[PDB]
């Protein structure tokens, strides 16, 4: 527990003390006007003041004590922001020194070169996987001759009701800018 | 226990002690007028008497006790405040010398240096985030091609019924000062 | 209690307001954590690839 | 509240957008993972038959 969290702790606690004080004063004065009424009764004047006068520092204590409770507690908020406002610097200041670290190992020179590594050694991995795929297809080649896989294409064309032809060889913007080209 | 917080127990514990002390001559004068008329009764007019004394010398203390009581209560009261608002200062004393110390060692200017530099370096991680996002679109470009999306966006928009069109690109105080700026 | 609920109105706008901003802060040092994690896995991949 | 509400409507649009990149990616070094156990059981059959 910080320095602070403990003073926080002992505002936040003397607030309520004060605020039970007053309540246990609201109490006291209560039971002192029951003891008014039977002392008028009994014609026992001398005793009805002595309550009287309990009755009426009780009420103006209570007062006073929910007052000061008012206060403490007002304070108590106050140092409650301090404390965390205080928890969020020092996190910001960690935030601030580690990414200080990070993009000085990592700048973005260094990020730019990373960045076009990875993307020619997937340009690499493309080729690498295209030319396995011809190699694959070449061994294979007689086990899918090219008529029968276009006429069972065909045939499955015919059955959907699609009227594309499979046996043969299946925008306009780069064909104005092609025609540009040439014409300068 | 604080020294005053033994003298408040003290205090609070005296004034208890009158006021049983006065419940105590209540329970014993209500007591000695039931021997008054036991002894009027057999005509014992001298036990009669002293019955009498004790009666009233009874009713008297307890007056006395009830009043002493409801002194030492009020004293015993201001002690309270006086424990509290020793807790209180002391608190606050607490806390005038702990945001001191942290007001020297992150002082408003140093805040002001730390402020800047978090944002700084949050508009770098922004840059950087911004060129890895264009490494992977670029890396990636085969499998999204433009008119796919286009397309599919204007699909989904017609089955929304949404007339914005999507193959196509999609205040004017901004636009007043911009002439303002070119006219003088 | 008219200057306490008074007073606890406008603290709770305090706090609420600090609370939103703190949140901001923190979605944006979460975007710093993950784009770290992945940065260092590309920065992997690409060694590994080599 | 209304700060907050578009604050993150618009953070979910950027966490949003950057999964979309961290799975394309994903899914492209998912590929050389693959490639690359297929090259490695290739080149033992051309070892073993040779």
């Amino acid at each position: 527990m910080s320095n602070m969290e403990k003073h926080l702790f002992n505002l936040k606690f003397a607030a309520k003390e004060l605020s039970r004080s007053a309540k246990k004063c609201d109490k006291e004065e209560k039971a002192e006007k029951a003891k008014i009424k039977k002392a008028i009764q009994k014609g026992n004047m001398e005793v009805a003041r002595i309550h009287a006068e309990n009755a009426i520092r009780q009420k103006n204590q209570a007062v006073n004590f929910l007052r000061m409770s008012a206060r403490v507690d007002a304070v108590a908020a106050r140092v409650q922001t301090a404390v965390t406002m205080g928890k969020v610097t020092k996190s910001m200041a960690g935030v601030v020194k580690s990414m200080d670290a990070t993009l000085k190992t990592m700048n973005l020179e260094k990020i730019s070169a990373l960045m076009d590594k990875f993307e020619h050694q997937f340009e690499t991995l493309d080729v690498q996987t295209q030319q396995m795929e011809d190699t694959v297809s070449s061994t294979t080649t007689l086990t899918t001759p090219q008529n029968q896989v276009d006429m069972l294409l065909q045939e499955m064309a015919d059955e959907a009701g699609l009227d594309l032809n499979m046996e043969l060889p299946q925008d306009e913007l780069s064909q104005r800018l092609a025609r540009l080209r040439d014409q300068v």
